[PDB]
């Protein structure tokens, strides 16, 4: 299998390397020459622009930072490719602009599919990132042993744009929960109750959540969280502040009613106009901001 | 060891509680105004009194599982000088921090021993003896209060100093609150999205935002069928109930100059839902994001 793999960022340069790793031929393109030359330097043959990339390729995959750039590759590079092509898009975009590229790509004969990821560059590097899928049970199963080795988990969520629509969904939820764990510590903390004491009580309770087991924003419960570690991250306020903007946009192109996760994005997107590098349990700190 | 207890409040919590302290060979002399209440106690073996007073004058241990911190207030200045010296006192109502450490200071002052040990579990829990008491006050009166509480639980936590029972759960349940309104908005926005609900929640319940409000508490039937979707939104855990705790957890936020947006948000959500819709479990707050 021949793959071309357009976008070779921070997530891209990951995933590819383990395209080859697999043994597939993987061809690339990014407008960035850093990110282009690491991805050369282990295997991916780069091209000068994505057109070319696509010329030889059975599956193209798309790794770019947004809709308006993802349907522009799309309109470049579909003449280019092979009838029956597979394209894979793994961007996170809108469930509008998803379903969009996904029926300018089948009117051409290609075969196509939404696959975003959760994990981060982490994940993306140990071949751990959980593709949420949107698109057609038997595309999926042919794209399967392309996804595969990029993967810890792939999971089939409906038609095209299901798969950008289950990650905002779930993304949504995880900001509210990133908030209301820290208002919890806070207060615990003015009223006298010690962190490790709510943090057990709470992991044992109706409560718990991976903002708590997991992303613990006081330091000490959980010594690998980001509170114990500067508030590095693990999941950037940047990221999440993106995240929960394709929500607001899903939102406002359905007319639903979502006070609270419209609540944490005004949160976030605050948030973000200082400590966009930290952790986004780190909001934690900013609750005073709000009054 | 058998004990003498006091127990005074025979509501649907105080009525199974008693009954179990009865199955477990403990005397339990019993107190309630309102006569059904009383009467329902008696039948399962607790021995009614014409007064508060007169039930705790020979009991080694009181218990108070009452509605409201005005009430136990009340009830512990009607009683404190009608019982022995260093008789222990127990509080397992659900009252504000304030109130709770008021209390604990009347009963100290009075020469009695005190918790608090609110409860969750509810009416099934209450009936099954497998309540979670979340326990504030001395390390030594616990180990003291344990035989006691032990046939009427299912888990047993120390949470630190007087209040602190009450402040840990008050804190779960704020979480809580923002968390089942957050699945309910992120079900709905996947209708609109055209998002299944089974997918959703294989996809939630899978990933970073699982919890208790989506992977038990299910607000859409289908996916859970023991959820109260299933069964016409009956309790549960009512709107009622959760509506009482969101106003202690508002009290708390108060009394400290916390700063909780998402939590003191989701209060006012469920302070209108609870004028037309108390009877209702709190997973219903999903009617209110549907037109
Ligand atoms: C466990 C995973 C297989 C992909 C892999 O080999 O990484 C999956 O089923 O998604
Ligand atoms: C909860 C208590 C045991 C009492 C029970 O099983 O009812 C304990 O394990 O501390």
């Amino acid at each position: 299998t021949t793959i071309a793999f357009l976008g070779l960022g921070n997530m891209g340069a990951p995933m590819s390397a383990n395209l080859v790793g697999a043994g597939h031929v993987v061809r690339g393109f990014d407008p960035a020459p850093t990110a282009a030359s690491g991805a050369a330097a282990h295997g991916v043959a780069v091209f000068r622009s994505a057109p070319e990339a696509v010329a030889e390729a059975d599956v193209v995959i798309t790794m770019l930072p947004t809709g308006e750039v993802v349907r522009r590759c799309y309109t470049d590079v579909l003449a280019a490719a092979r009838p029956a092509t597979l394209f894979i898009d793994s961007s996170t975009i809108s469930v509008t602009d998803a379903r969009e590229v996904h029926a300018l790509a089948e009117s051409h004969g290609m075969l196509q599919l939404d696959a975003p990821v959760s994990g981060g560059v982490k994940g993306a590097a140990a071949a751990t990132l959980a593709f949420m899928v949107g698109g057609d049970e038997s595309t999926l199963r042919r794209a399967r042993p392309v996804l595969e080795p990029m993967a810890g988990k792939i999971i089939h969520c409906g038609a095209a744009g299901a798969g950008q629509a289950a990650k905002v969904c779930n993304n949504m939820v995880l900001a509210v929960q990133q908030i209301a764990i820290a208002e919890a510590f806070v207060l615990a903390e003015k009223l006298g109750l010690s962190a490790q004491s709510l943090f057990d009580v709470i992991t044992g309770a109706t409560g718990n959540c991976w903002a708590v087991h997991t992303n613990c924003p006081v330091p000490g419960p959980v010594p690998t969280s980001p509170a114990n570690n500067d508030f590095k991250p693990g999941f950037s306020t940047a990221l999440m502040n993106k995240d929960l903007g394709l929500a607001m946009d899903a939102v406002a192109a359905t007319g639903a009613t979502a006070p609270l996760g419209s609540h944490a994005a005004d949160i976030y997107a605050k948030f973000a106009a200082d400590h966009a590098d930290l952790d986004f349990s780190a909001v934690i700190h900013t609750l005073r901001a709000r009054a």
